[PDB]
């Protein structure tokens, strides 16, 4: 079965390619990890880092989450990311969106034993 850990492997990491640079790519990345099967997931983000990379930010800047608990942490330098947003014309299960690629701090929610990441929760 599917840790939280693992779940969030699945949703938000693509160390595969240095930036998302096709107009396909969340297009065929939402699909392929499974994020358009119960409905279209309206927004998602994907982390060109390493994984290691991205683990070790739960050691580092601790800020609040947007839902108001403790265990976030924004990562001190900025890292290759692509934003995934639902377009206003998708129409499931024909599910479109719109490819952006930024650098910026991620922000995600830490659990567990390892301490790893378990939500993304911003990016700024
Ligand atoms: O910059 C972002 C912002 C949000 N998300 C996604 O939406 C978050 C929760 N949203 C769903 C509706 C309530 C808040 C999910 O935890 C995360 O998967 C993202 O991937 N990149």
């Amino acid at each position: 079965k599917e840790t939280a850990a693992a779940k969030f492997e699945r949703q938000h990491m693509d160390s595969s390619t240095s930036a998302a640079s096709s107009s396909n790519y969340c297009n065929q990345m939402m699909k392929s990890r499974n994020l358009t099967k119960d409905r279209c997931k309206p927004v998602n983000t994907f982390v060109h880092e390493s994984l290691a990379d991205v683990q070790a930010v739960c050691s580092q800047k601790n800020v609040a989450c947007k839902n108001g608990q403790t265990n976030c942490y924004q990562s001190y330098s900025t890292m290759s990311i692509t934003d995934c947003r639902e377009t206003g014309s998708s129409k499931y299960p024909n599910c479109a969106y719109k490819t952006t690629q930024a650098n910026k701090h991620i922000i995600v929610a830490c659990e567990g034993n390892p301490y790893v990441p378990v939500h993304f929760d911003a990016s700024v």
